[PDB]
């Protein structure tokens, strides 16, 4: 209640006492004041020496001559005195006379160093070591940790009488696509769950809120408009988004984010449209693809079914190694036979991505060689560093014990797979380390010849066969040639030099019996013809092939009714730092050098009411993922990523990349409290308008960004922005908030002392930032243009988007909560007679 008076606390105490009633004399949050809290007291003991009249910026720590209670009192001096050199301590019998003269004297040798020692700053950082020893004011009053990433979370309280600025009327948490309405969706049953949780990492955005949402789109709009708003260039805009973490946000973001494509882009009129600003999730319940597709796909998900298919039929150790069959049927799309203009579900396939199979191979490698108490993915870049080298070795073993087996046998699938936009994975080509494409992987080639591959040869209908042979299993993937959606089909002059055949197996001991035959049928428009080979493992790896003169001696043919025939000598498996098992790969002999069975995508309307269509059209289009999360730091301004990428188009485009999936370009904050903040890769960021703009990101410039984007659209290849609404990190502004200790799914831990408790938080933004030019700044134009988006009453609150506000300053009434910051439940100071909490 305004009042600190200081009555037996220090024996300097009239000199202590409070400049004035004003705020300005306290270091306050909100008007209220924490351990840490500094303030200017009347008169300064300068040098320790003379009771210096005046005080002006000289600001002191409320821990000098103020104390919660006579225990704190106690530990604060003989803290203290081990800091300054004195040899004394005080046991819980000393009482309030000794500890009043012990402070004084502690009190007058921190002035003496004070101006000794220049400045304040060693202070700081001592009264905050000693703060962070208490444990009303450190981790201890936050546990019991639980499994949200980072050990816990707190909810801010909807009405706190306390804080009513941080007051919501939302923050409905946990309305992921599976359980949008508050009930699980009576829909979807491949997941049992609920499909998700509300906290993730760091500051929660309520996404439940109409302001917040309206915001959302305002971001959205801004990324697909950078070229023309920051740069004034319309060939520098991002052409499509990907959804971060769609399982811990409202799902009615993915409404608006889609309304939002239909409207501004038509993607819902015909293909052209759609296939020009192709848009994807990361959505990882097993719901979210059927819920994705009643929803109109008018985004796309990952295929997680193939994807777990291929990690356990090629990627895992030998003996944790499923059987093949799974990698035909075990999918969205069975590819026994897949002869269809259209599949039923759009989807991208993939094995590796920037984090998944890459930081959950570091995470092994620290806890078996390194921490094993490592928590989540919240690495030291020593950890990281120190794993980097034994993964490094891994990679290049034949005996794998942390890493990836058979990465060619699994592009050699997700490149002449039918019904899937296969997404490559930079960190499979070249290094998950070092600088931008400075180093290729042993994989690179052989990728890089499917890539060209494609392009030329792949199209057309897909049948996938198992094979028991020997004493192991194989499996045959076969494409017909462009225009062969069925395997009677007989074709035109380019069905009969496109097409392919990839056979695999899984066990490197795979040996055929001498009247072992695998007979593998090319379909009717390759009768009587020969074959080359394209990739073949060998003893050491893979030899890739080229060029029809390049395979000129390992012609064979296909008999008269289209089959190629392979027997144990063709067949057998190895055991390579590439291969577990064997692949190899053919392709029709004589197509022209710049044979292209590819197909564009048709301008005829969508009458159906899906925006995206699994046909030839996208079956064309290719997804690069541009970076890697374990990328070394640029040390000169060419290595910047995004300037090696618009030095390398040409490359992008020669191997059929359409939609080139750039890291996220925010620049990154730096608290180092997760393993983004680490590495900087993107996703952990304080200004989500800040694009390389005050300072570059891990990737270059803003203008480095521009010029990458207009290279790729110079050769036709289309720009993917990641829309990353879940959370903020490492905002500048404290402030001071209602709080309850949560699990990830916002259910509150009994027995804590963090129980509708005033907490201390940093969560608003400058005010001064991108943020505060941008924010709202779109919402009149939008709202003009495509009333429509604002009418829709969004599923999970019942009402539309409020734009009547803009958000030029974050803070917490606009986020559901935070992880803990280890500030503890009693940082906020209370006058020890009334337990009342100060204010100003
Ligand atoms: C942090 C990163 O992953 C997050 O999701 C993880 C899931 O919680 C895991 O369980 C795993 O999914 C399995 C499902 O739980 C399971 O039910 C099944 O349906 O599918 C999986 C097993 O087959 O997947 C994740 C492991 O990475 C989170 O949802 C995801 O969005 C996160 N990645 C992006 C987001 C951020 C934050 O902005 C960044 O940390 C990353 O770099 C982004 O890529
Ligand atoms: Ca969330």
């Amino acid at each position: 209640n305004k009042d600190i008076v200081t009555t037996r606390s220090n024996l300097y105490k009239k000199y202590n006492q409070v400049y004035d009633r004003s705020a300005q004399s306290f270091e306050h949050v909100d008007h209220y004041l924490t351990a840490e809290s500094w303030y200017r007291p009347k008169y300064i003991l300068k040098d320790g020496k003379t009771w210096t009249q005046s005080t002006e910026k000289d600001f002191r720590p409320l821990l000098m001559t103020w104390w919660p209670s006579q225990e704190t009192q106690r530990q604060y001096v003989n803290y203290m005195n081990a800091q300054l050199g004195i040899n004394k301590t005080y046991d819980d019998t000393s009482n309030q006379l000794q500890l009043n003269i012990a402070a004084a004297t502690i009190q007058a040798k921190i002035e003496a160093k004070i101006t000794t020692l220049k400045n304040t700053d060693w202070l700081r950082q001592t009264i905050s070591a000693f703060v962070k020893t208490q444990s009303a004011w450190n981790s201890d009053s936050e546990k019991p940790f639980d499994d949200h990433l980072q050990n816990g979370a707190v909810l801010y309280d909807n009405e706190g009488k306390l804080t009513p600025y941080a007051n919501s009327n939302y923050r409905i948490l946990n309305r992921t696509p599976t359980n949008q309405t508050g009930k699980k969706d009576p829909r979807y049953t491949a997941d049992n769950t609920i499909g998700g949780y509300e906290f993730l990492l760091a500051n929660d955005v309520d996404n439940s809120n109409p302001v917040v949402q309206a915001e959302q789109l305002n971001w959205l709009h801004f990324l697909m408009n950078f070229g023309n708003i920051y740069a004034n260039d319309p060939d520098a805009n991002f052409d499509s988004i990907r959804v971060d973490a769609v399982d811990n946000v409202d799902a009615d973001l993915l409404q608006i984010a889609g309304d939002y494509l239909k409207a501004a882009k038509g993607i819902h009129k015909n293909d052209k449209a759609a296939n020009d600003h192709l848009s994807i999730l990361e959505a990882w319940s097993d719901n979210d693809t059927p819920y994705l597709h009643d929803d109109g796909d008018n985004m796309i998900n990952m295929d997680n079914k193939l994807r777990l298919s291929l990690l356990f039929s090629l990627a895992k150790p030998l003996n944790q190694r499923s059987g093949m069959n799974p990698l035909i049927t075990n999918s969205l799309v069975n590819r026994t036979d897949d002869n269809a203009e259209t599949a039923a579900v759009p989807s991208y396939s993939f094995i590796r991505a920037h984090d998944s199979e890459v930081q959950d191979l570091i995470r092994d490698i620290i806890k078996a060689e390194i921490n094993p108490n490592v928590v989540g993915y919240s690495f030291t870049m020593e950890e990281i560093k120190k794993a980097f080298e034994i993964y490094n070795k891994d990679l290049l073993a034949t005996e794998k014990k942390y890493t990836h087996y058979n990465t060619a046998l699994s592009y050699a699938l997700l490149l002449t797979n039918k019904s899937s936009v296969p997404r490559v994975y930079y960190g499979d080509m070249f290094t998950d380390d070092g600088q931008y494409m400075a180093h290729k992987t042993i994989n690179y080639e052989a990728i890089e010849t499917l890539l060209k591959a494609r392009i030329k040869y792949v199209s057309g209908g897909q049948a996938m066969r198992n094979q028991q042979v020997g004493n192991s299993e194989i499996i045959t993937s076969v494409r017909y040639g462009k225009g062969a959606l069925k395997a009677t089909d007989t074709g035109d002059r380019t069905t009969r030099t496109s097409g392919v055949a990839v056979i695999e197996g899984n066990n490197p001991s795979l040996r055929l019996k001498a009247s072992d035959r695998v007979v593998v049928n090319m379909g009717a428009a390759h009768k009587n013809q020969a074959y080359r080979p394209l990739l073949l493992t060998t003893d050491n790896g893979i030899k890739a092939y080229h060029s029809d003169q390049e395979a000129a001696g390992l012609v064979r043919y296909t008999n008269d009714r289209g089959e190629l025939i392979f027997t144990a000598a063709d067949i057998k498996g190895y055991a390579n730092p590439q291969v577990s098992g064997y692949l190899g790969v053919w392709v029709p002999v004589g197509a022209a050098a710049d044979q292209d069975v590819r197909v564009a995508a048709s301008t005829a309307p969508s009458t159906d009411g899906k925006s995206v269509h699994q046909n030839a059209a996208l079956d064309s289009r290719v997804m690069f993922e541009g970076f890697s999360n374990f990328q070394a730091f640029a040390t000169k301004k060419e290595e910047y990523t995004n300037v090696v990428i618009a030095k390398n188009v040409d490359k992008f485009a020669e191997w059929g990349v359409t939609d080139f999936e750039m890291a996220p370009q925010y620049v990154s904050s730096t608290d180092g409290s997760f393993l983004d903040s680490v590495i900087q890769n993107g996703y952990a960021f304080t200004d989500r308008y800040d694009l390389g703009i005050s300072k570059p990101n891990k990737y270059g410039t803003a203008d480095d960004l521009v010029k990458a984007i207009k290279a790729l659209h110079s050769k036709g290849i289309k720009v993917m922005a990641d829309w990353v609404p879940d959370q903020m990190y490492a905002f500048p502004e404290k402030e001071v908030v209602t709080a309850t200790r949560v699990d990830k799914f916002g259910k509150p831990v009994e027995g804590s002392q963090i129980k509708s408790v005033l907490y201390v938080a940093d969560s608003k933004s400058s005010g001064k930032d991108q943020q505060a030019k941008y924010g709202g700044a779109f919402l009149e134009e939008l709202q003009a243009k495509y009333p429509e988006l604002f009418a829709r009453k969004q599923i999970s609150t019942g009402v539309p988007m409020d734009p009547s506000v803009k958000i030029k300053q974050w803070s917490a009434k606009y986020f559901n909560g935070t992880n803990i910051l280890g500030r503890g439940a009693g940082y906020v100071l209370k006058d020890q007679a009334t337990n009342t909490y100060f204010n100003i």
